[PDB]
């Protein structure tokens, strides 16, 4: 085992601790492309912790800055360097859309000073902003020839899953001071997330929700019908990440839209997933 080897592993690590749904999709690629979503993975997930003074934030930034800048010269890396280096090696192979690390890196900037979001295009603004982008980073990974369109789909996929994100998240997501449905929405709703979170649901909230997993899953079909923008080997991977992650609307449903639980995918259900696409495949 190299010093590379390493550095990628405890990437893996930090995927594997922290999203077993795409962890169990992602770890199924080519090793070439697994290691490079492992990082990729790695640098998003210590930029959206890294806030636990805006100090350790910089540093990484400056690392990515580096990276960008110079690709192939020796870094003396500010924040997390085995995870520097393994992106600097995944960069040094494939092309990364830099701008939109720095758009990941802006918006958690601002999640500092947050405020409600006033009407659903900035919700879905912010949805690109920790999600959208992401999908971007990994498109050269996930897709043998890259045009808008690859990104296109790829964004609009981060995007659905970060809604998904939202709608699992509303109770722990109030606890921390932060709701994400729009100003706008709520009051059409008639709904308010302090006394459901007290009182427990309702027909309001229920609507206001479904309003919003409507919009998630039709993005979800949009993407499926154009998953042939992904390379061969991918294209069953991310099908299986997505039907993984779009199943958890059923697990809150099935919840009654609880807010005082995280619901979740049994690990029986994700291989049941896996079956259904493997097969189809
Ligand atoms: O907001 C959450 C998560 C969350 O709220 C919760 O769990 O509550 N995530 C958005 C933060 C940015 C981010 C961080 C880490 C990985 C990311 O995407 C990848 C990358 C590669 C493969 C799959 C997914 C994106
Ligand atoms: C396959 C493709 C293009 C995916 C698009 C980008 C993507 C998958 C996800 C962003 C969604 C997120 C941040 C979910 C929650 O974070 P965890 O990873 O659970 O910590
Ligand atoms: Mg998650
Ligand atoms: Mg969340």
């Amino acid at each position: 085992m190299t010093m590379m080897d390493m550095n990628f592993k405890y990437c893996h690590k930090i995927m594997k601790k922290h999203s077993k749904s795409f962890s169990y999709a992602f770890d199924l690629l080519p090793e070439d492309q697994r290691k490079a979503v492992w990082a990729i993975y790695a640098v998003c997930r210590k930029i959206d912790d890294s806030i636990d003074d805006i100090q350790f934030l910089n540093q990484i930034k400056e690392d990515i800055q580096s990276i960008e800048k110079y690709p192939y010269e020796y870094h003396h890396f500010q924040s997390d360097r085995r995870i520097m280096m393994a992106l600097q090696h995944v960069a040094q192979h494939k092309n990364i859309a830099f701008q939109s690390f720095y758009n990941l890196i802006d918006t958690v900037y601002k999640d500092q000073h947050f405020t409600m979001f006033e009407t659903d295009a900035e919700l879905f603004g912010y949805c690109y902003g920790v999600a959208g982008t992401v999908g971007e980073v990994l498109t050269p990974i996930l897709s043998d020839h890259e045009t808008h369109q690859t990104y296109d789909v790829a964004r609009r996929l981060g995007e659905s899953l970060q809604l998904i994100n939202i709608l699992r998240d509303v109770g722990e997501d109030f606890e921390n001071e932060r709701i994400y449905f729009s100003k706008q929405r709520l009051k059409q709703y008639e709904v308010d997330i302090a006394e459901v979170y007290q009182n427990g649901v309702n027909n309001h909230y229920i609507d206001l929700w479904e309003y919003y997993a409507a919009i998630a899953e039709k993005d979800f079909r949009d993407v499926m019908d154009q998953i042939k923008v992904f390379s061969i080997e991918a294209q069953p991977i991310i099908e299986l990440a997505a039907r993984i992650y779009i199943e958890i609307l059923d697990e809150v449903r099935q919840a009654n839209y609880t807010l005082h639980e995280r619901v979740f995918v049994e690990k029986r259900k994700k291989a049941k997933l896996f079956h259904e696409i493997n097969s189809k495949y």
